[PDB]
């Protein structure tokens, strides 16, 4: 298996990899299918079925509103995020569904859209079922889907190019860095370029940083109240105002420094994802505030930082997050935030310096801080612990840094040990669940 | 019950369980001598290590410690610079001066002992300390156990009066606060006039907070290579002239802070457990960084920081066997965090609320780790968590704050995570090089 820098960042839709991005791909390619097997212009109902962990946070993460909206040949891409709420509620209270964007065809939620909590599809719990009828109210077709993170999905039959410098550990990442004499931004652009041209790589990375801080500045700029129940307020855009703007009293924790920037850009895109707004994952939506809030940091201190820092730090942050991942990779949230603060952190530190074994060490330093992290968040939302999560994970990749630069590389573990570290407590979560009102899950499996 | 001056003691580094511990069994083994009143026809004394006491006791410089305990000098108040060349004088001329007083043969191949390969029945870090006569009949042995925080108990003592608001819980806790109308600070203030005065504590709180000063501002001069055969160099003198990625701002202070402690605890200096020595730097840091940002903070102040700080190690610690206690290092790196926050946060203005949502991310940021430093000496990863810990602590303070105690999870539900990975931990084993024991004991 190979994986790509565009596997680990891709632009899409808040709040969920898991539960908003795969199923909308999911229904996309359920659009597809009906064209494919030539059923379209039968085709006069469509049934959806929510199983197990997607049924049971489904609600909170915009699920329905993803599929719906899907069903409509809406991408997670390119949905304008604006339009999915609206919409949504068109197509309930109007009673009809305009299929792939083509056919109007009713639609009744009661028998159309199910919720089961309590039933599972048996190759993982994230199972979602399509079915597809006549005007005569035969059975056309039904396809099982299964979301399997950071919005990748397969089918239930699927469920079960090589580049030049292929490594499965930290340790052979180094060893052939020394070989062939490169960094890790630069061996990891000859894999790249395996897949595309390098100005299709350069682009690429470009547009993802243009994403990354748009969402930084919606989410300073859009006041509100967060959704699904928690009432929870959105901070970042009163704390713009006091940091940047100059307005309003400045409490006694409300200073402007280094700590509060990242905090303000961390929150501001976690809070955009809670609200449904645009989010590149990093590697999941979840997870997503970590990695825009550093790099937006490291432009804020060098302002001679050039297109080349920028591949580098991607490349590199992508190089780290192919340690962690190269469908039983979950782990819980340090498989995620703490991936993006490992991630984060070896960026910086390739960016401002650092050799080869203090890129890792620095990655070593962020993941040694989340190892054991679990995902049970407060009523199933990505809200709380995860913005706090992503506020705090942007402080510890800096700091990492700096431990990995002001240490001059000695305040290092292995890399591939706290990998293993990181492994273990995860199969050990495979037995610790959520409370049964949460649906009594284990706490391994990203909601985010 | 838990005091303040429980968690907060002056004494010497490396650590609390192989150091300072070790030194207070001597001390009390010369005070069983006076006692029994065998100390006269005292001719040899024998010390024996065993288990995890013997494995790293060494680059704990346990040996020292005990020599100079088996001398009546004391981890309050030793000079830490005439640990090593007093202890080569007393094994380069055979001879221990015994309690100060009697000069007796000492010759360490019969006389100190690390068996590494064999264990104490009840606990992993256990000695015994043996005096003999002119005729080499045994006088008395005693066996101490070191379990942690430099606390002593005897073998016969193992397996074995009440403040006004006891407290087991951060529920609790509030429940307590909001019935008697009172902070956090003022009920522990009232809790700890059970066993001294206002002023006893009041002073004893400041000479906590100056020798905590002094640590930061020692490990700010003093350059130097780390003992123990990591060749660790010290790094907080540079960064302190260096602020005088070397951005001069709120975490590079923190960094250095923490940094300065934790290198000192690492070489022998002078510390003070928080709670245990091995997590040293993390409050000093914080306080240090408290004091810098914002008015001179009047004493009111420091005395709301370490009351504070001390019920939430204290929500941590209560009401845990010798063995639940055990947790890793969070119990240890993450408490000091957990409780600098709610320190920070209580001066700042924070709710009861506030001070618990910050603790509680604090913690949480904390969960599951294990204790596995690289050789065995508290140096890595123990001197990085110290600079990330006091870092976290400012940060979980501004989460709770900023997020106006919104972004919270129980705090008890946190400290019932702790202790299971606690107890999980104890099937997770070191390297067959570090002695196979389980990475739920603290080796600092
Ligand atoms: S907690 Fe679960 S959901 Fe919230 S971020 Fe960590 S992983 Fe994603
Ligand atoms: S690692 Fe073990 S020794 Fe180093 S600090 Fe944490 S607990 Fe104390
Ligand atoms: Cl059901
Ligand atoms: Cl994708």
């Amino acid at each position: 298996m190979n994986i790509s820098v565009f596997d680990l960042f891709s632009i899409g839709i808040g709040p969920s990899s898991s539960h908003t991005v795969g199923p909308m791909l999911a229904a996309n390619a359920f659009l597809q299918l009906l064209e494919q097997k030539n059923l379209f212009d039968k085709t006069q109902r469509v049934k959806v079925e929510l199983y197990g962990s997607l049924a049971l946070t489904g609600k909170g993460h915009g699920t329905d509103k993803a599929i719906l909206n899907g069903l409509e040949n809406k991408a997670p891409e390119t949905v304008d995020p604006a339009s999915m709420i609206p919409r949504m509620h068109e197509i309930l209270d109007s009673n009809l569904l305009n299929l792939a964007g083509k056919k109007e065809i009713p639609f009744h939620e009661a028998t159309d859209f199910l919720f089961l909590q309590k039933e599972l599809l048996p190759k993982h719990s994230n199972g979602m079922r399509f079915s597809a009828f006549d005007g005569n109210a035969n059975l056309l077709i039904e396809q099982v889907y299964y979301s399997i993170g950071g919005g990748f999905i397969t089918t239930e039959e699927d469920f079960d190019n090589p580049p030049p410098y292929p490594f499965a550990t930290a340790t052979e990442l180094l060893k052939l860095c020394k070989k062939h004499h490169l960094t890790i931004a630069e061996l990891m652009l000859v894999n790249e370029k395996t897949w595309r041209s390098t100005a299709e790589i350069h682009k690429g990375i470009l547009d993802i940083a243009k994403v990354m801080d748009d969402c930084i500045n919606n989410g300073c700029k859009h006041d509100g109240v967060l959704p699904g129940g928690l009432n929870l307020k959105r901070r970042a855009p009163d704390l713009y105002r006091k940091l940047i703007e100059q307005k309003g009293v400045k409490s006694v924790f409300e200073q402007s420094d280094i700590m509060n920037h990242l905090n303000l850009y961390a929150m501001a895109v976690n809070e955009e994802n809670a609200a449904g707004g645009r989010i590149v994952t990093a590697p999941t939506n979840g997870a997503a505030g970590i990695i825009p809030a550093v790099l937006k940091y490291c432009q804020q201190a060098h302002d001679r930082m050039s297109n080349e820092d920028i591949y580098t730090y991607f490349l590199t942050a992508a190089a780290i997050g192919i340690l962690y991942k190269k469908s039983g990779a979950e782990v819980g949230c340090q498989g995620e935030v703490g991936v993006a603060s490992s991630m984060a952190a070896a960026g910086l530190t390739a960016v401002l310096g650092g050799t080869i074994e203090q890129v890792e060490n620095a990655a070593e330093i962020a993941m040694e801080h989340h190892l054991g992290m679990t995902c049970d968040p407060v009523l199933g939302l990505v809200q709380i612990p995860c913005i706090e999560r992503n506020a705090m994970g942007a402080v510890k990749a800096v700091n990492a840094t700096r431990m990995a630069l002001i240490g001059d590389g000695q305040h290092q573990i292995s890399l591939d040990k706290v990998i293993k570290t990181m492994k273990q407590t995860g199969m050990d979560m495979q037995s610790i669940y959520k409370e049964t009102s949460m649906g009594g899950l284990a706490v391994n499996l990203p909601e985010c």
